[PDB]
């Protein structure tokens, strides 16, 4: 019936809790199609994947395909306005990105349900004629550069490209993907290639249809997505390209037995332990490298990592499959290291082996296929429901994968058990297969090999044949046990019906001495699942330094004790977090609720009897030491934001502060401290879910009951509830803070232009100058002048008080970001001026649309009342409050109150500027106004000292 159309799927398998309606199709050239129906969506999506990456870049120009879907965003034929797309999606409330990897590039956005077409037009074109505009290349080639540079001196990164190089440099896996400056311009000037051409040439050699896939998802019929999808992609030309494929394993025969001594950037300590294995992927239905991942990698008793973690040489352990492209994959086993772990790697090994070898004696077990099986059946018919962006873009990638009929479970269900597969893989995780690296700080001067890409210093060696024999003949070791049936794996799904007094909020239902319990029954999702969140007050988690650290430290020793029998939890779709605050500790529980009383109740019975392992503590302290000597190797705009955070918030600990007072934190002192903490407190909790109130009660009570049976808890004063202030700055001051980043070449800035206390009236105009000025600060700082490639604006909230923030990381100093800035402030005053007011309501409306936008699933609905209930505001309908003034607001009013606040010569203006300097220091353009001479901060106690503090907020 319908020539552009190869045919339409058969019915979409989906959990029968998902409401959105869908229709797969394949188009006559080519493009696989997804189609969602979601007559319920604020946002509506489209994503749209080609099977070409990195590894089709031309062997003489590194970095071609990212750089070239960099461009896509900058032009084509049909809406040749350089930002056309950003300001199309930024006036209509979208938002948009794109990413490639080495055999992919997936690009998504999404936009209000109502400008779905005009959002999909703009989108289209970048695969039918791109300009490649001349200018616009010249100038993205430096955001590409920016991105590398940020990624340089990253350990993930170093490590990510040092395996690339250290296979057979012939094959594709060794390219560098991301490209950059020298790369993308300087060379390929000196070799006289013509980028432009050679975009063109790439693009329209590989962007053919039959390598694509499109997912929309739009409040429309399936019927009208198809003739939408139809009439916009149809065009896109079939140049019938062969799927590339790599049969050959880029680690050959001399790329196995060898030994990797790498020097990292921060002070860390890891073992990477790696065997080529054959391309799994069409044995999704029964999952080999699952089931192995998931008892290598086991958490439990009997487990790979609970012997290593009680030899003392092992903190954390991953392991399993890793993707690497069509035709080759790997397997890793990968740990952290204590110091000693560092002198028993041939050690750590042979356990390794021992544990594999473990795995052969037993051979495959039904039973434990089948409880992966059970968890991902129970995982995929109670998935959250996704926020539309991401899963367009997700389903865009695996539409290349999997019938159509299969895409949406494909990931989850596992249908067949392969004793032979699993024989078969297992067979390859031997030594005469193994490749070894080990990233420590002991290596530094020892090394002879520099990697091209990013400076990583590193040796290589044989790993001696005594060695291998040595783990070839590894016996069974009695320590090590398979997993024993998961007794969490949760089976009461129930939806408790919906109460009679049941309300929209979250209503306090406890107010006492002890604890403030606000409570919701889950009126909107009904998966059996529920969030349980508690803010613990104690004034002594945050009284100094010292107590600082025995807070993280007590918190973290109890992690690592409750792991083993956490672990099983957690993959039963039940998990926690544990940390301290600042104002004392913070606990989730997040999951199925059929169990969750119970992880609770162990978790709060732990925390109010704790014994420390006085090895455990010794060895957790030195990671700490570490870590936060490690912040130092953070990004400059890290730094930036961190050193802000001191100087405006009343108490503050420097990291420096915490290091000196942690030579001083004993096993002694450390036991003292606990019962301390734990002897006074006060609860506030928000339990939000399948439950009714007085499940939540007895929980609630629960908790409070464990702490005074164990710890002899007692309430806190209503008075000692100090929440802290934000310093407040003068009618026209202007500070400036100036650092050092030791280890980047690039540096940060942030700059915050303080406003007053939040509240309705000074929320929404803040909001609506961000959002106008959201999307042109990204095009004039980046796409325009090209300053770097992180560059953000928007609001900054903290302590009941906010501000306008500009962030950016660059190769230029900060005086000269600081003028760039105040120049683009001044060209938003006249855009302002400059827009019509129909422009300027539909930035009321795109704001509008953004704050209106309902969560998709429960814990983002938990959030948003936890940010309520964490900010001592408890303002649950701020929403329709906020939105209902945003729209009586005029151009006038936003003209005043930038004249007022922000300008330059604002009598209002209040200017704090972090300053972080690289390693290093000490036009066509709008014009930049004559600033003030700064004050410069010499000392962050003698400037809050100086200076007044601003109220707290009321509560609502
Ligand atoms: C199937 O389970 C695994 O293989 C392990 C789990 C583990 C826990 N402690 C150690 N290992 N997880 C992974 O290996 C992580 N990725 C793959 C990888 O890079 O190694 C698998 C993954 C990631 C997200 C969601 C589900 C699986
Ligand atoms: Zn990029």
């Amino acid at each position: 019936n319908n020539p552009a159309i190869k045919r339409i799927g058969n019915h979409i398998t989906k959990s029968p809790e998902d409401k959105r309606e869908y229709r797969g199709l394949e188009l006559a050239n080519g493009i696989k199609v997804l189609l969602i129906s979601d007559p319920t969506t604020d946002k509506s999506s489209a994503a749209l994947d080609v099977h070409i990456g990195s590894l089709s870049d031309p062997p003489n120009i590194a970095g071609l395909s990212h750089f070239l879907q960099h461009m896509l965003f900058l032009g084509t034929k049909k809406y040749p306005k350089e930002n056309e797309y950003s300001q199309f999606l930024s006036e209509h409330a979208g938002s948009s990105n794109a990413f490639t990897s080495g055999e992919h590039t997936n690009y998504y956005f999404d936009v209000s349900h109502e400008h779905l077409e005009g959002a999909l037009d703009r989108f289209a074109q970048f695969f039918l004629s791109p300009l490649f505009d001349e200018s616009a290349k010249d100038r993205e080639v430096n955001a590409v550069d920016s991105e590398h540079e940020k990624n340089v001196m990253n350990d993930a990164w170093r490590l990510f490209q040092l395996e690339k190089a250290t296979g057979n440099p012939k094959h594709p896996f060794s390219k560098f993907g991301t490209g950059n400056k020298y790369t993308l311009e300087t060379r390929p000037n000196q070799e006289g290639i013509d980028v432009r051409q050679e975009l063109l040439k790439f693009h329209s050699a590989y962007y053919s249809s039959n390598l694509m896939a499109v997912v929309v998802l739009g409040r429309e019929s399936l019927d009208d997505l198809t003739n939408l999808v139809v009439k916009l992609f149809s065009e896109v030309e079939n140049k019938n390209v062969p799927l590339p494929e790599f049969p050959e394993h880029p680690f050959q025969e001399e790329h196995l037995k060898q030994l990797y001594k790498i020097v990292p950037i921060k002070d860390i300590r890891n073992l990477y332990v790696t065997f080529p294995i054959p391309d799994l992927q069409k044995y999704y239905k029964s999952n080999p490298g699952h089931y192995l991942g998931h008892l290598i990698g086991h958490e439990g008793p009997g487990s790979l990592l609970s012997e290593l973690k009680s030899k003392g040489w092992v903190n954390t352990l991953v392991g399993g499959q890793k993707e690497g492209a069509r035709g080759f994959m790997f397997f890793i086993i990968n740990v952290d290291l204590t110091e000693e772990g560092l002198l028993h790697v041939e050690d750590i090994i042979l356990h390794m082996f021992q544990y594999i070898q473990k795995l052969r004696a037993e051979g495959p077990q039904e039973w434990v296929f089948q409880e992966l099986k059970d968890l991902n059946a129970v995982a995929f018919r109670f998935k959250d429901k996704e926020r539309p962006r991401g899963y367009t873009s997700k389903i865009a990638g695996i539409l290349h994968y999997y019938p159509l009929e299969e895409v949406l479970t494909a990931e989850y269900l596992l249908e067949e058990f392969r004793p032979d597969l699993i024989e078969m893989v297992l067979d390859k995780l031997r030594p005469e297969n193994v490749r070894v690296a080990i990233v420590s700080k002991s290596f530094e001067g020892k090394t002879d090999r520099t990697e091209e890409w990013y400076g990583t210093q590193y040796k290589q060696e044989a790993i001696p044949d005594e060695v291998i024999k040595k783990w070839q003949n590894a016996d069974l070791n009695g320590k090590f046990k398979l997993p024993t049936k998961n007794e969490f794996i949760p089976t009461n799904f129930e939806i408790l019906p919906l109460e009679k007094e049941a309300t929209p909020y979250p209503a306090l239902i406890k107010d006492t001495a002890m604890s403030k319990l606000w409570f919701k029954q889950d009126d909107k999702f009904f998966l059996p699942k529920a969030n349980l969140n508690f803010e613990f007050f104690s004034p002594f988690a945050y009284v100094d330094p010292l107590h600082s650290n025995m807070a993280y430290l007590y918190l973290e020793l109890l992690k690592d004790s409750l792991n083993e029998y956490a672990y099983a939890a957690e993959l039963a779709g039940l998990s926690y977090d544990l940390q301290n605050t600042i104002y004392g500790m913070y606990l989730s529980v997040k999951g199925y609720n059929d169990k969750q009383p119970i992880l609770l109740k162990k978790i709060i019975e732990k925390m109010a009897t704790f014994e420390i392992d006085e090895k455990r503590f010794e060895i957790i302290k030195e990671a700490y030491m570490r870590s936060l000597n490690n912040f130092r190797a953070e990004q400059p705009h890290q730094h930036a934001m961190y050193y802000l955070r001191l100087l405006m918030t009343e108490v503050a600990w420097t990291k420096d502060e915490l290091k000196e007072a942690l030579d001083d934190v004993t096993l002694p002192r450390l036991k003292a401290f606990i019962p301390q903490l734990l002897s006074r407190l006060h609860i506030e909790a928000l339990l939000h879910g399948n439950i009714t109130k007085q499940a939540a009660l007895g929980i609630m009570q629960m908790v409070e009951d464990t702490l005074i049976e164990h710890a002899h808890t007692k309430p806190l004063l209503p008075s000692q509830l100090v929440r802290y202030r934000e310093v407040q700055l003068p009618d026209r001051g202007w500070f400036v803070y100036q650092q050092r980043n030791e280890v980047h070449n690039n540096s940060g800035i942030e700059i915050y232009y303080q406003t007053d206390m939040q509240s309705t009236s000074e929320n929404m105009f803040l909001e609506l100058f961000a959002q106008i000025i959201s999307e042109p600060a990204f095009n004039t700082l980046r796409t325009k002048e090209q300053l770097g490639y992180i560059v953000f604006s928007g609001p900054r909230r903290a302590n009941g008080i906010q501000g306008l923030r500009f962030i950016i990381q660059s190769e230029k100093p900060p005086h000269y970001l600081e003028s760039r800035v105040e120049a683009f402030l001044i060209t938003m005053e006249k855009s302002i001026e400059d827009m019509t007011e129909e422009a300027f309501q539909k930035h009321i409306q795109a704001l509008a649309i953004r704050r209106l936008d309902k969560p998709k699933k429960l814990s983002a609905e938990s959030a948003k009342y936890w940010g309520e209930i964490i900010s001592q505001q408890y303002n649950f309908d701020r929403d329709n409050t906020e939105v209902a003034y945003l729209k009586t607001l005029t151009k006038e009013d936003i003209i005043k109150f930038y004249k007022e606040m922000l300008a330059v010569d604002a009598p209002r203006r209040h200017k704090v500027s972090v300053h972080v300097l690289a390693r290093e220091m000490d036009i066509n353009l709008s014009q930049a106004p004559a600033l003030p001479q700064p004050e410069v901060i010499q000392n962050m106690t003698e400037f809050k000292r100086g200076l007044p503090l601003f109220p707290l907020v009321k509560p609502h």
